[PDB]
């Protein structure tokens, strides 16, 4: 077993900053993310967006050591958070959630 890579360990930064982020009331806003339910479960997801994404895919290439740079995993948090507005309705708390971890994200990035 290695030690990760300079560039795994921004990447973890990333990533942490992403799952670890929580409101005002201590909410951790990246808990419905980390795993999508199965095609049996959420069969509309399925039909509507064309590359699945959560958080669980992202960590295990993050550790696989498959990013070849931070901007190609911000690219896979985008698209979970699109997906994730595109699927559900703006008056949806998911969708709002989204939009807020996907403002966590950016932040992260700019101060790398
Ligand atoms: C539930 C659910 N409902 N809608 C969802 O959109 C998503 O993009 C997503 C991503 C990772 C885990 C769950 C979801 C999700």
């Amino acid at each position: 077993s290695k030690y990760m890579t300079p560039m795994q360990q921004k990447l973890n930064e990333v990533y942490e900053a992403v799952k670890n982020y929580t409101d005002k009331r201590g909410r951790r806003l990246s808990a419905i993310f980390l795993r999508l339910p199965s095609r049996s479960e959420l069969p509309d997801y399925y039909l509507t967006i064309k590359k699945p994404m959560d958080m669980e895919k992202i960590r295990s290439h993050m550790m696989a050591n498959k990013y070849q740079d931070i901007d190609s995993m911000v690219e896979d948090f985008v698209m979970m958070f699109n997906n994730a507005c595109t699927y559900n309705e703006p008056e949806s708390l998911i969708y709002k959630d989204a939009l807020v971890l996907h403002k966590v994200l950016l932040e992260t990035r700019r101060d790398l």
